[PDB]
């Protein structure tokens, strides 16, 4: 068995966010250009997927996180992570 | 066990796919900035990624479909899915 | 059981890496817009990402290889393949 990873980047300096699913737990690792540390993300999931796109200089991140059959979606828009609607 | 997802998104909408493996099928969920829709992509798979580029506000997408060893290359250039002749190896 | 993909595009033409871990090796297709090739890109791992951006015309990647509990990230910026001092937590 190993952890399962996801991983998505913007702008060129690159920041790039790095998700791992380790026994049930989602946590993430970051780099904007000086150092990786420890996300603000930490949610459930045997599974992890990632997109993001900039809207200006500003990130947008979505971040799918499924245990079994559900997924769930959580969203980054500047502010903190909130999980959405979204129902597989 | 669980389910294993690859996402892809495009423009600053933006647009959303959310391909999902489960139980060797993929399916696709879709957000075009009004609400999640079933999209067009069900083909069979034990294990899913994706990658898309724009050309002007034309999308294309490549979903890698694998079973086994083997990987499936299907494309959306505007105009359905078709499989490549893609192999691996 | 099956193998597991990850998947990177840029450009137009597209350029597309396609990396596949397959019993606990991971290796890559590529496309520059003239057929499918092997890459350049082989090291152990049994679980693959990847991510990618341009620099002007320069293509920058970082793949994660991982092992268990062990992720490797090994970088590309157009000079060859290395490995960082990147660790889990
Ligand atoms: C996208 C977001 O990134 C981290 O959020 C932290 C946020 O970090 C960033 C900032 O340091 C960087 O130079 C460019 O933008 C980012 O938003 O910084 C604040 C403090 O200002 C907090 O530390 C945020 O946690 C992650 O922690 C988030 O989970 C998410 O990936
Ligand atoms: C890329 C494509 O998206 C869906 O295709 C549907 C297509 O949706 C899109 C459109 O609504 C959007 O605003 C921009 O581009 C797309 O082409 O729309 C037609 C009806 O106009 C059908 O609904 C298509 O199914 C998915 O269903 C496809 O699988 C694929 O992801
Ligand atoms: C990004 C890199 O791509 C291959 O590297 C090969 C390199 O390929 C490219 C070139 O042919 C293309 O038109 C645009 O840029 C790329 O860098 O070409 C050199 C010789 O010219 C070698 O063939 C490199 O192997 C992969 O092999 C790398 O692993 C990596 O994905
Ligand atoms: C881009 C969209 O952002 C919000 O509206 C979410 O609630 C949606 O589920 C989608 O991710
Ligand atoms: C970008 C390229 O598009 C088509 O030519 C496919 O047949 C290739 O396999 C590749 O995806
Ligand atoms: C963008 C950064 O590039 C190099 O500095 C690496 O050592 C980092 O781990 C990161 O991938």
């Amino acid at each position: 068995s190993s952890v399962q990873t996801a991983a998505t980047s913007w702008g060129t300096v690159p920041s790039i966010r790095v998700y791992t699913a380790n026994n049930g737990k989602i946590t993430e690792r970051c780099w904007d250009g000086k150092g990786w540390y420890t996300g603000a993300f930490n949610e459930p999931g045997d599974n992890v997927s990632v997109t993001s796109w900039l809207v200006g200089s500003a990130i947008h991140i979505r971040v799918y996180a499924s245990t079994g059959t559900t997924t769930t979606e959580w969203c980054w828009g500047g502010n903190g992570w909130t999980k959405s609607a979204y129902t597989a």
